[PDB]
């Protein structure tokens, strides 16, 4: 075949977004409110619950790394001690913004030091026809002003959840894709919120004189208004009038803005992917059975498809790296980086444990609880529970 | 084959949405500079159309592409290129059908349905002031005499406890909400678009009466599940045969013409029912029958793998020894 | 059934706004003052929070939606198409009490297998 | 998830901002040692717990229960790294 | 570390809920007469404002403060005081998000 593409990719020289779209994104997120805090619930689903970093074989590693040993594990996650944190900044970015951007930061003497994200609203890539960024160029304040700058795609590193296609390097942005919708939520929110101060409460209305009868005038208005006024009225006042005096009501004239919010946020929810429930919207039967379960599973998919795209291009383009760059270890390694499941139940294991640990072994069976493996090959790697391994070593 | 493919669960995902949104996924054959196998690279599918033979077969494809501002057109042989399809036409077809395409006019008139309720919300749904101004049969009112009203009974400037003050010549009416069933609009539109996509309602986040339990329940997921075994199968004969057989051939030192083997995860699969399942006839199971279906590797010796009852049980009898 | 349901919704399914000028046996109001009317009653530049102000001698009426059981006409819609299929109800997005548990639903289940 | 992503972000921000630099400064100690800080979640039950001590415990080391049971771990090194009850030793030792 | 923080969990409930309700928590360290460690101490969170530079760094703190009946300011060096962040703009950011500015309109909007 080839070792070069040779198809095109739909774009080069730009336009598509500008600082302006990126600093949109910016200004929804910093604005707080249902909206910001649907989007930091999607982060906290796809990034929340954590990770951990594994090598396939990781034993054969072993190798001194300054006169005593280490596995590759052990060497990432010195390089990455605080991971989760890593994740769920670079991830709540991804999923903002269309990607997330960083550097990689050195000792004095030139040792890693740490990964270290950049301020993504900032940064825009730039890219060729074949496909790929060539560039990175940023523009930001300083002293209320502004300042300009161009860096290679070469020191810097990225990652890109939101692909327009695979083959893609910048991806769109979840919150420019639903833009509508977004502008949309909160339009409806100042509505409701104006509509409640003027129709959502009764008002009094003062009718003075007869009908047909004499006339009434602002002066003649100016002293009524004194009399029944609302700033000094009380719970037990009482009024004494003549025939040609009528205070009428204007009642609540009532509207189903309960409806109008559950409907705004099934249209946002939905839009954005997220499950009804974090909008704190509820509804009849769909709470229980497969009708329940479906939306559980649709929701896990998700998040599993996001946090596999994450790892991936995480360990390829910065733990791989990184190895590269400053290890005694090969860079080729089988690595991997799990992030967990947010809606695991520890009973669910515990049960299965019980149900068909005589096919599990010691170590699949503490994998699955989430508990480091024995420290003893075959007490590791049967299937007779640790406790009956020690209950008869006691007794044969 | 993992060496080949380390990362085919993206991949998979990726071209299987691909051939769901489009007629066809298709791409190219990637190589090494060395010119061992490096990945089989997808194309973006709205830039590719096919051209083909009188026997339906597709034997070139034709790319149009901007850059620049400006436009690229170009065409390649189908020779070093595949693609894939999950909704054909027929079992003769090669390029198959879009359901965007196909149910065109559902898409547009849910979009135009959502659109039409978004401006009937806001001019039914909120209750609006009407200030009438003069009496019947009586004195006329003019738009400088409207401005003046206006400018007191501003809602710019009124609050909750805003309290009015008239003669008997003045009245402040209101158009209450006209109130219609849009709630049951949503669901009817839900309705005609999941069943058109061929999703259950569920999905959609509306719900249905009665059907929530029992057997009436379960064949909606049976459906559901019918369906994606259908769309795995499709997709695993199709990489197969016509990704990973070519990759074997030209990259690897084993014989392409052996039975090489992909399949797809079930997202309705019950861990619960394996588990069950496990307990009430693992007695009639092999380990690694309990193994592939446990989701777990098979024990790392024959007979232990090739046996029925428990590897636990063997080993806590093999203790007495 | 599915057409007529599509333009009914567009026609009855929306509340409909009627503006109303000039009085009962009062002067009459012609096309060039409604089209001054109209520009400013326009549904298109109106918003949630609009208010009106008037003379005695403009009115705001709405045709409100005439409610139509679209929902039983889909269902019965539906009833036709699955049994003409000889497919069970639950299969075209429908259901029933009676139906629901028992024999009564297990006689579906047989006659489907 | 955002109480467990608040607790881990002050955790690490107070061992690396204020212990590290206390020890380092103050301490005859290392100050480069693995703080394993935690802070305790109100949502957990100790109900969960006590089930899921009786139904895999036997899979669980003594020194793991005694952490998920939130109480110190057994005096005695074996006692701890075992997976048996503790209990179970002392019965026995009194069989014997 | 028992012995250099005794009633953490006080210390990590200010803290927490400082850094909750205002952008950062932040405080001194204090010694003994004698000059060995006393205590680490936290600050009045609404009395001291950070000053940064153009790569993000807080470079100093400083402090306003009501005594008498008026005022009193002064400013401190980034490196005696500790601070903690728990909402952020970016992973660089030194400042922080307080969720009562950042909400302050719907805060509002419900007292009225």
């Amino acid at each position: 075949a080839s070792s070069t593409p040779q198809t095109n990719v739909d774009s080069m020289g730009g336009g598509d977004l500008t600082f302006e779209d990126l600093r949109d994104i910016k200004d929804v997120r910093d604005s707080g409110g249902q909206v910001a805090q649907l989007m930091d619930y999607k982060a906290l689903l796809n990034f929340g619950e954590g990770c951990e970093i594994h090598v396939e074989g990781d034993d054969e590693t072993k190798q001194l790394v300054d006169g005593e040993p280490m596995t590759l594990s052990e060497w990432l996650e010195d390089a990455f001690p605080h991971l989760d944190l890593l994740v769920l900044d670079l991830g709540g970015d991804a999923l903002w913004y269309p990607y997330a951007v960083g550097e990689i930061q050195e000792t004095i003497t030139g040792e890693f030091k740490e990964a270290l994200p950049a301020e993504p609203w900032t940064l825009m890539p730039e890219s060729d026809a074949q496909g790929k960024v060539q560039a990175w160029h940023q523009r930001t304040k300083t002293h209320g002003g502004y300042q300009t700058q161009t860096l290679p795609a070469d020191d810097l590193w990225h990652i890109v959840i939101n692909k327009a296609s695979a083959r893609d390097e910048v991806g769109i942005s979840e919150v420019l894709r639903n833009k509508d919708e977004i502008q949309a939520f909160k339009q409806n929110e100042a509505a409701i919120n104006q509509a409640i101060e003027l129709h959502g409460f009764p008002q009094r209305h003062v009718k003075v004189g007869k009908e047909d009868g004499a006339p009434v005038r602002d002066n003649d208005l100016r002293r009524v208004r004194t009399i029944f006024d609302p700033r000094t009225t009380d719970a037990n006042t009482a009024y004494f009038t003549g025939q040609d005096v009528d205070v009428e009501t204007l009642e609540a004239h009532n509207f189903d803005y309960s409806a109008i919010h559950e409907m705004d946020m099934r249209n946002l929810t939905t839009a954005l992917g997220l499950p009804l429930e974090a909008g704190n919207v509820g509804a009849d039967g769909l709470g229980s059975g497969k009708p329940a379960e479906l939306r559980f599973a649709l929701l896990k998919l998700a998040i599993k498809a996001n946090q596999r795209s994450f790892s991936v291009q995480f360990v390829e383009r910065v733990m791989r790296p990184v190895v590269r760059d400053y290890s005694p270890f090969d860079h080729e390694a089988d690595i991997r980086l799990e992030i967990n499941d947010p809606l695991e139940d520890i009973g669910e294991v515990a049960d299965l444990i019980q149900q068909v640990g005589d096919y599990m072994t010691n170590e699949q069976v503490a994998e699955k609880l989430d508990l480091p493996a024995p420290e003893d090959d075959e007490v590791a790697d049967s299937y007779r529970s640790p406790a009956d391994m020690e209950k008869d070593e006691a007794g044969v």
